[PDB]
């Protein structure tokens, strides 16, 4: 896979959210960029397109920093479900895969430490019902559905329980 | 009460258009004869009237297509299961029409061969989705689907599963 920058999220490049036509089930949406790579932020700023009215985008780096580049979170409400994008990459110390230089146990972890002080600073209270995993990286299909349910797991022991779909990146 | 006998008697179903999806066809399995089940699997239909096969399937595992054709079924393939949740009087053994997880995973691998020795397709779902036509509480749904995964997945049939609430 192509090269793991997810330091210094004040750094990370923008990409223009477009709204498109081309009515979801979901009231609402976070978008959780994992890494400053060109295709993840685009194929982030795509999901946000798709849903323009109810969706927000967070960058967020290994230290924890985030940063929202676009939509108000204010506005969220209702059934919620979090889209997570980056690359999956192969591990050389196990036969799992890494989201953006995350493992389940550690992506999920690192979710919960998100959630709490998201909430605390946008003061909402909200958990997401479904979990999107959207790898811009072509990884086999075991793989995918092996990391989503080591992640279910994960998210289940940190106490989040969600639902969780794995997929391509169009 | 529940009525998931003897599927030739069932009420059927007919499918009015409705209007792309990431999945190129899909099965939508109805597991209980029961007007608002049956309608709410016509509604799944219509989304998709021209990729979606509509299957009814008894407690003996005996089925029949009631809507589209199995032979055009093919591409990533996404299942709905269509049923009434009901509480067992145990927390967390939630049945979906008569079936708890363990037994909703067992009998849907088991129509899969079934159905694959008449029509022959064998395209593993990439999807299920779990469509629940009573309301089940969130935690409830979330350990149904968690137990069905797992069966699923130590049976060597991985997927995404995902549970909710029909509108009605
Ligand atoms: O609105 P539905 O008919 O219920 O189908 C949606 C929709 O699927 P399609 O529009 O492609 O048919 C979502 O697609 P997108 O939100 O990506 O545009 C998909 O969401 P995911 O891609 O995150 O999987 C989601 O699937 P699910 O929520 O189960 O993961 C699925 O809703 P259901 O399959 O649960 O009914
Ligand atoms: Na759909």
């Amino acid at each position: 896979g192509s090269i793991l920058h997810n330091q210094n999220v004040n750094d990370w490049e923008r990409v223009v959210v477009t709204p498109t036509a081309d009515e979801s089930r979901f009231d609402g949406q976070i978008i959780v960029q994992m890494e400053n790579d060109d295709v993840v932020a685009k194929a982030a700023a795509n999901l946000a397109g798709k849903h323009p009215e109810s969706s927000v985008v967070v960058q967020i780096d290994s230290d924890g920093n985030y940063r929202v580049v676009y939509g108000d979170p204010s506005k969220l409400d209702g059934k919620l479900r979090w889209q997570l994008v980056g690359h999956g990459r192969d591990d050389s110390e196990s036969n799992n895969t890494r989201l953006s230089g995350y493992s389940a146990d550690e992506l999920a972890v690192k979710l919960a430490k998100f959630q709490q002080s998201f909430n605390q600073a946008e003061n909402i209270n909200n958990k997401p019902d479904h979990i999107s995993i959207v790898g811009c990286s072509l990884v086999s299909d075991d793989k995918q559905k092996g990391f989503g349910h080591q992640f279910i797991n994960a998210m289940d022991a940190n106490g989040l329980r969600v639902d969780v779909s794995v997929r391509s990146s169009e």
